[PDB]
């Protein structure tokens, strides 16, 4: 009963550590899936004249390889599931009239406009994994694979923007186009694309983008069909939290230095604030002339007896420190500026993008190239020709692979 | 309150987690610190003639300021003790080598490895400890992230290789070619490197399988009291013990992770599984039909949900698979012998390594340099030669690093003689 907090209470310093040794919990899973067939498909055709089966096995593989989400929300147009269980309270659906601020854009018809709202659920944890049901785990997951305190949440990155593009292509002009509106904001530097995988997000840091960044957001969400200009749901986070500034707090520095915490720096101490704003090798001249600096700052603003070097010095506080302009110029100069959040980066280690071109002795080669090899991360996006007389057969086969993967039954299904 | 309980139980398995998601906990804390004290040297010279720092004090400092999450901290000692040392604090527990070695003819042991190669093995210690050698101190933040990781097993920190060079060392590098020479012939022949003098996470299951599986070097180290070429390093030993011990290949294992089912038989789909995962690509119809083949001539020389492409297909079981020799043995060949302790390697991005040469403006700049950049881990050798004038200046710059980086008293000292 009271073992559990004895524990984590049961150290040298007498506190609870749970926030540093147990990871961030509970974890959701947001999910999206749109039905083409008979009224989209309308609602889209009068729309030009004025102007399969892959959510089942993602959820069983939510099921299988990463039981330690907590909920399952799946955003639609309205569209019922089709064979979801909502006696278990664990996944519910989202209708679109929740994310959006607005109810005009509700005939959405385009995926960067829903993917920009998702942080804004009632009932969200801090943290959500967002899978766009083509992809799934095919080894056991745990969220350190996505984040962990020390380094910070994990990023994984692919080909470069420039690279990886071609000329015609409507998804790699809105890339480009957010690749220059974070060049020209935060600076020119080179990108890489995320990969296509099940994304962690934060809504801390979602949200001050969303606060950073509101017109070109809103902008992006008021196209009704996919558009060459659009916003990446998971480039923009990823590169934000990569290239979040922190101001340069100077209290925080004088903690550090001022070990005490008497507010008051003693002889030795003045040796650390020093060589931390100093560059290697160090001379008594600038430590000399640090004190006089100070010493001039001291008398010319009008204002237990440690013993000092020079006796000329006074003692030297908070309210001396901050607000003398020289140490703290100084100080800006040396400490180059430090990001707000922390991050790894790796790359396509254990991410199965396997492309399907509609040629079964190529299917079956990549399948059997996740089978021998299994990944923690899968893509399988639902690419066929549908014009092809053996087109049929590489749904087979495809299905055949994911009966192979995941044939036990979940408790999200209606037992028929 | 039911929300407190089923706060961490809150999931859709149902199933609590907190044995994966929050790292191993407790750890511990052991010291090996000895005095120059007139019994000591006493017993020294007798020994010869038959055939302080004070960096404790501030470690100490260091362990409550950095690594507030430690559980206990044990000290190994030959029976002193520093009298401003809090005794009567129950959190740091003197051990005397009575519940150390398992023989007491070892006793005047003089020679660290004896002693480390033992320290596992007092009563009461975390399954997992910090290995401190008492002149070694921590800095920035030490989490036990920084030591193990679940999914990737310990962090081992290796500096640089052993040079193999030889003709020359006279105590160190002679020990490190004898645990080569043993781990060469127990594991094969690598270009091995030295563990970075450093606090170490050691395992006390993983201690006592190397113990028991190299007795005889283990009991003739601990036989020397003096350190001599001919013992076996701590260190050394445990991280390539864990970097290089395997496990046998167990059928059952393999033959669940391919039933996906979890029904006990194969169907099409998991035999197919089964052969992209034992042979190599392009898989062609030649090799199903040579396993099918194989299969239904190993059930010739002898439930629901069922269908085959072939009748002459039994029910695929374990009895079925592990007995048959010639796919074991390809079984064997295709997946080999893995380690079977996780690990991680990394270089020297966050540990410093300075020494006292007595020339008073290196170390200075040494100090400095630590002043300036913070490290994890910090290792001062002192083999300052004592005849030198400027001696006590080095003393006094030390201990002025010392004080300035931990002046506030620590909860294991009495503040005594104040000044
Ligand atoms: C700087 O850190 C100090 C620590 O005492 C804190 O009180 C203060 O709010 C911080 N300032 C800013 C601007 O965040
Ligand atoms: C599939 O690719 C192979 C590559 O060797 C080619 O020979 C074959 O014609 C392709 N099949 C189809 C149906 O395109
Ligand atoms: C090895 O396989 C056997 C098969 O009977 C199983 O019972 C046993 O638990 C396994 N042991 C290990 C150590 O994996
Ligand atoms: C002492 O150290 C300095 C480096 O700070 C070096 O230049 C000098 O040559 C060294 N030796 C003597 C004898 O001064």
């Amino acid at each position: 009963y009271h073992v559990l907090f004895d524990s984590y209470r049961d150290n040298i310093a007498g506190k609870s550590f749970q926030n540093r040794l147990c990871l961030p919990m509970p974890i959701d899973v947001v999910y999206t899936w749109v039905n083409g067939t008979d009224l989209e498909l309308l609602k889209e055709l009068t729309e030009l004249k004025r102007s399969n089966e892959e959510l089942r096995y993602s959820l069983r593989s939510i099921e299988r390889h990463a039981p330690w989400v907590r909920n399952i929300f799946i955003v639609t147009n309205g569209q019922i599931p089709s064979w979801l269980n909502l006696d278990n309270p664990r996944v519910t659906i989202v209708t679109h009239q929740d994310v959006f601020r607005n109810l005009s854009h509700l005939p959405t018809f385009s995926s960067p406009a829903i993917e920009s709202h998702i942080h804004r659920i009632e009932g969200l944890s801090q943290k959500f994994i967002y899978l766009n049901d083509d992809v799934m785990f095919g080894k056991d997951v745990w969220p350190d694979d996505f984040y962990s305190h020390s380094k910070g949440q994990k990023v994984y990155l692919t080909w470069p923007v420039p690279n990886g593009g071609s000329g015609g292509d409507t998804f790699a002009d809105s890339l480009r186009y957010v690749n220059k509106i974070l060049n020209s904001k935060f600076g020119f530097t080179s990108r890489k694309v995320p990969a296509h995988m099940p994304h962690m997000i934060d809504r801390i840091v979602m949200q001050e983008l969303q606060d950073m960044f509101p017109e070109e957001f809103d902008k992006t969400s008021f196209h009704k069909v996919r558009h060459s200009e659009d916003m990446q749901f998971a480039f923009s986070y990823f590169y934000y939290l990569m290239s979040a500034v922190q101001p340069l707090n100077i209290s925080q520095v004088f903690d550090e230095v001022d070990t005490d915490q008497s507010g008051v720096l003693s002889d030795r101490e003045i040796r650390t604030l020093a060589t931390r704003i100093h560059e290697l090798p160090l001379s008594l001249q600038d430590l000399t002339g640090l004190e006089h600096m100070l010493i001039n700052c001291s008398k010319m603003l009008p204002a237990t007896q440690e013993s000092y070097y020079d006796p000329n010095l006074p003692p030297v506080t908070k309210s001396l420190v901050t607000n003398c302009k020289p140490v703290t110029d100084k100080i800006h100069k040396a400490y180059k500026d430090k990001n707000k959040y922390r991050f790894e980066i790796m790359g396509e280690e254990e991410i199965a993008f396997k492309m399907i071109r509609t040629n079964v002795s190529h299917v079956v080669g990549q399948l059997d190239d996740i089978r021998k090899n299994p990944r923690k991360f899968v893509c399988l996006n639902d690419n066929i020709d549908h014009n092809h007389k053996d087109a049929q057969t590489v749904k087979a086969v495809l299905r055949d692979f994911y009966e192979s993967m995941f044939p036990i039954p979940s408790q999200f299904e209606l037992p028929r």
